[PDB]
């Protein structure tokens, strides 16, 4: 997987909360994480998932020491929790008393992303969603079912870190070609990929390549999405 003193290594000045051993309880129920090809393919998957997660929970500043990409897993919670991220659903009602702001490594958000989470994960987010803040396996376990899941159109970023999503004809013509700049689309490629400002998209790649360096893998090809269209 990633050895203790790895983790410890990527993530230094890291939130307690954020045990190596949450970590590792919640990679066993997603058994393919980091498992998946041959040993460059899994580090850069292992590179690529941490990179997303350390740019949205990132405590760092220009001076920090060991720099600006040693300061992931720092956050658990969005600052301003005032609204309630509840779009009214039939399926995914939002519960009363409850809010779905961001929460956890990979910041899962709204009422129809903490039902079918919680649903997959055998746990009740959706009527008790503050579980995300409170127990660090849950947060992970939320973290990594964003990266394992399809979400058709979209395949999983998984599987387009390990050669388990071939382009279509369409993805190709918009520059959807797999590598790293694909799960920047996924995650947030609205905002963040096409015209979209590059300078959030352009931390994650330089979270990625740090992680990468640390881990002695090449970060692979098609970084970039500014020259790729959000999926449709």
């Amino acid at each position: 997987m990633v050895s203790r003193s790895m983790f410890d290594q990527l993530f230094k000045h890291r939130n307690s909360f954020y045990t190596y051993d949450a970590f590792i309880a919640a990679a066993k129920s997603f058994p393919s994480f980091g498992t998946t090809g041959d040993t460059d393919v899994r580090k850069r998957e292992i590179a690529a998932f941490f990179a997303h997660v350390s740019h949205e929970t990132s405590g760092g500043w220009p001076t920090a020491p060991d720099g600006p990409y040693a300061w992931g897993l720092v956050y658990i919670e969005e600052i301003n929790q005032s609204n309630d991220y509840c779009d009214p659903s039939t399926q995914y009602p939002c519960a009363p008393g409850k809010q779905y702001y961001g929460r956890g490594p990979l910041q899962l958000s709204w009422n129809y992303n903490y039902g079918p989470c919680g649903d997959a994960l055998g746990l009740d987010l959706l009527n008790n969603p503050d579980l995300v803040a409170q127990d660090p396996v849950i947060a992970f376990k939320t973290a990594l079912w964003f990266w394992m899941t399809p979400q058709s159109p979209k395949p999983s970023c998984h599987d387009v870190m390990t050669g388990n999503w071939t382009p279509s004809s369409a993805d190709l013509a918009a520059g959807r070609v797999p590598g790293f700049g694909v799960t920047t689309n996924i995650i947030n490629g609205g905002l963040e990929c096409g015209k979209g400002n590059p300078a959030q998209a352009e931390n994650r790649v330089n979270y990625y390549k740090d992680f990468c360096n640390q881990l002695g893998v090449s970060p692979g090809s098609n970084l970039d999405c500014a020259n790729m269209r959000p999926f449709g």
